[PDB]
């Protein structure tokens, strides 16, 4: 746009006469006025056309300088829905994300606990673990123990107890008929006090069998000894 | 802005024309009509005239309502363009960030993962351990233990047996010649293998070797008792 | 929008003045020229009202156009206005979850190290325990066990010891006494008989006061074995 010639005026004759170029006596006094008037007419007029092809040449400057703004406009409106499209697909693309790691760290909050509770579970179980272990070592009889490590139950074995390697005590020994008579307790000794007479006419005798009576009345204090304890019946 | 002066329009200042205010008989007949087709011709020129600067002064109008929603549009495209890039910079901060708890949530997904594994493995062998800790109790002898225990075993002890704090037994007697005969346990008692005489007599002597048989019988009893069992050579 | 009637031309219909057709015997030579100058003067603002009329429209054209675009600007500005504020609020939005996964996350963190400062020590007493068993296994007598135990102590028992069962040794029995003399493990006749016939005969009695002698010293064996046991006092 913008069309030069539209700020270039017609000029018209600057002459603006009256009676001193004007006949004598020809015409109406209304024709004078006429034409004068004619001629500021022409003058006046010459002027709009003149004003107006200025304001349309300004027109025309205004429309390509705002046609500059307009071009630029879109370009930055441009630009902005580029960036703005953009803007919403990370917008989304972020929402999704603080989602999905809302349940990766929900799942792993579920589970940390059921850790926590069942570590909790381990401990106490390992506790009372420990405590019977600790039981066991206290009394346990063992196999090593150079020591003498007694026991306030009986024991009952199964052939046979043995020390040393070489058996000591088997079963009961069965078949008995016990004793009966008085225990012998005290004073005795397998020296030979007795004997004789050589002939005889002094008896005694009796010295041999008073002797073989004590005998087996301990013979029935050994005997019962052992049957109390079990050896035999 | 619209230049007010464009819509006012040149005031003719001038009345019309009409011939019988000319000079008749003094101007040509070609003058005649010529000052009549002039007559038109300045008012059709005046109108034209003054219409050109009617359109301009409306394209003049337009042109000042449309730079004030001109700048508008400015403002409000320049307003957009600074929150965007505000908005530019949150949006790079947050996804950043999230990039970012990202890996700690892996890290910690890893290693909750770990902690799972190895508390299964602990309930593993934690199990195993109560297990045949329960079965250690259940099989072992105890010192402390009121109730009598069988051993379901020949047992083996290395000096000696007690009882009540006192040995019972020990290795086994050494260096015994066995006894010979048929030994018996049936009937024995504290007989009166006396009764003797003033004079001698065979019947009671005899008595007394009786009794002396069944003693030694009841001796080699009682010996195979003890090597039976162990306790004698 | 653009008025189109701003390019009609008016046409001048007074004819150019031909000199001749004046009336020169009456017209001053002043008012000959201006009167020529006139003529010429109005097809010239002819020429430019016309001009300045198609001028005002060619930026009346433009105005048109410029108002289209304009309002699709507008148009647009008003809709990135409307996404702006939708994504102003979605990316404070997701900031705020952002941090507040944060707190949970480092929280999250403190918690899994606390757990595997007790899962590592349980792994520790988990391993004692297991080798504090495995010894225990090593080293109790079963009290279910078929082949035979050794014990490497002395062994004391409450009350007694039992084979099969039965009782077979308890109390060691007290108030005893030590048979005195020399005790015989040596050889013992196959329970030999005697010979007893009608007198005396001192041989027929040596002979049983003989093996009386022998009967009580082998006897004191047997008590002596069985003190050295621990059997009787």
């Amino acid at each position: 746009m913008a069309d030069p010639s539209l700020n270039n005026p017609v000029v018209i004759q600057a002459t603006r006469l009256d009676a001193s170029i004007l006949p004598r006596n020809v015409f109406s006094k209304s024709y004078l006025l006429y034409v004068i008037a004619q001629g500021t007419d022409v003058g006046a007029i010459a002027g709009k056309a003149n004003e107006a092809g200025q304001g349309a040449y300004d027109a025309q400057v205004k429309n390509d300088e705002q046609d500059v703004e307009l071009a630029d406009h879109e370009a930055r409106i441009k630009q902005l829905r580029i960036d703005v499209d953009d803007h919403e697909s990370r917008i989304t693309a972020n929402t999704k994300a603080i989602t999905a790691l809302n349940v990766r760290v929900t799942t792993a909050e579920g589970e940390i606990a059921s850790l926590q509770t069942n570590v909790s579970a381990l401990d106490g179980r390992v506790t009372t673990a420990e405590n019977n272990i600790s039981a066991l070592q206290a009394d346990y009889v063992s196999k090593t123990a150079t020591t003498s490590q007694s026991l306030a139950s009986p024991l009952n074995v199964t052939t046979s107890y043995s020390v040393g390697g070489k058996k000591v005590v088997g079963a009961r020994q069965t078949g008995w008929t016990a004793a009966t008579g008085t225990a012998n307790k005290g004073v005795f000794d397998a020296d030979l006090t007795f004997a004789v007479s050589d002939t005889y006419t002094q008896s005694e005798i009796q010295a041999i069998a008073n002797a073989l009576i004590t005998e087996r009345r301990r013979t029935k204090a050994m005997e019962d000894a052992l049957r109390a304890h079990g050896l035999i019946d």
